[PDB]
């Protein structure tokens, strides 16, 4: 009975600060984070995040399964104990596995850091997983926030997080461009059929946070008494 | 779940699918879990509903070969994916085998816990896999393992024991092509584990239970013939124990 919503966009373009705003709002809302924290360190252990920025074509796969285990392990969790005496549960997912799966690797096999086996496993890997594991945890809707490429290379500096800073804008630009063709064009089919009924709100936010953000809160609001 | 689950260990080539194909034969409520090594050397995804009306299922690659050719490199990737394809394998057959049976029983050949136990573990004791590959391993496993909890548990486990030297010449007899290379020193280090875990007992696992599962050995370094009577009697003795 929780509302799951999914807000994805480029790295850096805003999603936990934008989530942990809307928090707030309601008792009844609260967030699942993309578990950065547990990349970085693995368990102090290695930082598997940075193994893949250095070495992609060694690291690839392995990041991946990573990647996606912790999200799932973090989004079961949540579901099965928080809120639930709650009026209008609603959980926001920093991302979901769906973008691990057809953003991310995907891109990464499109770049050919992963190779052809590496990529028949993890989406082996995926499908199974996601056919037991994952049945509570698919979105009743999708919030999409767009900023420039530019706009996100920006935002990698001023956040600083250094497995990060040697990010050229030309990768930012195809993770972009990957986005748009799953969320504004709609024309990045996955083997997931329930996801092309799924809402999306998508909200632009290029601007420095005192521009628009009210207008984005309501927005959200609005949105999710739809569903 | 009121299926028995039996697994079958032991090395490489010791004769477990033989003996237990043949060992089957003896009851309808008997059944048998082959391990997905077809799987690994030939890897395949699902396809698309359209796409395979009109798009052959296409020979992937071969995982198998390529932990063995390089280890260093594709020992996580392997362990990963022969235990997904293990757990994806048995789970179906609980959910799906021995529906009328009175009193049914399945036969896995090895389980999740040598998976671990024994081969990604000394992946990592021969630095095959480093530290971190090894943490995101056994958290993998861990957390699987959580998510059944009691859907896949073993009461029992037959362990069938060959020397490294028998296995060495029935991998050869056998000729999976991608074993053909498989030094006598590679098979020894299985076989210490085996024994530790399965013979000794001094093996310790994060599972519980597994301290106090039946076993039972058997010894399979002779020709098929010559004790094959003397196996089933033993096993037949051994399964009303449970
Ligand atoms: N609208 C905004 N205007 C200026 N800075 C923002 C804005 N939204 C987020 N930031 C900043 O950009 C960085 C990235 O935001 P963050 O929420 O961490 O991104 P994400 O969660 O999408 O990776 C942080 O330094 C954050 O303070
Ligand atoms: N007891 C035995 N005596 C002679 N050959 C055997 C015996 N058990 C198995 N074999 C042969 O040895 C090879 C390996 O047996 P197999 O059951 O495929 O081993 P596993 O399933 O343990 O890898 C096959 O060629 C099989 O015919
Ligand atoms: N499956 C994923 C998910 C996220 N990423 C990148 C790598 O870290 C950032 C964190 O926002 O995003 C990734 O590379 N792969
Ligand atoms: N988890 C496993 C299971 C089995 N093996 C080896 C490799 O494949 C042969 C098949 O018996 O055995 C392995 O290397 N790792």
């Amino acid at each position: 009975r929780i509302k799951k919503i999914s807000i994805e966009g480029n790295i850096a373009a805003g999603k936990s600060t934008f989530v942990n705003i809307l928090k707030q709002l309601s008792e009844d809302w609260e967030v699942v984070p993309e578990p950065v924290a547990r990349w970085s360190n693995v368990q102090n252990g290695g930082n598997v995040l940075q193994m893949m920025y250095e070495k992609p074509e060694r690291w690839s796969f392995t990041f991946q399964t990573y990647a996606c285990l912790s999200r799932i392990r973090a989004q079961l969790a949540s579901l099965n104990g928080k809120l639930k005496d709650a009026e209008k549960p609603v959980l926001f997912f920093e991302r979901s596995v769906y973008s691990d799966r057809y953003i991310f690797a995907s891109n990464l096999y499109e770049s050919e850091s992963m190779n052809e086996t590496e990529w028949t496993i993890y989406q082996d890997w995926h499908d199974w997983m996601n056919n037991q594991f994952g049945q509570s945890l698919e979105l009743d809707g999708i919030i999409y926030l767009q900023a420039t490429p530019e706009t996100c290379l920006h935002r990698i500096y001023l956040r600083g997080r250094n497995e990060e800073q040697g990010i050229p804008l030309e990768y930012l630009e195809k993770l972009h461009y990957k986005h748009e063709s799953w969320l504004l064009h709609r024309t990045l089919k996955t083997n997931f059929d329930y996801l092309q009924e799924v809402p999306i709100l998508t909200l632009d936010v290029n601007e420095d946070f005192k521009d628009k953000y009210e207008s984005l809160v309501e927005k959200v609001k609005e949105f999710l008494s739809t569903l």
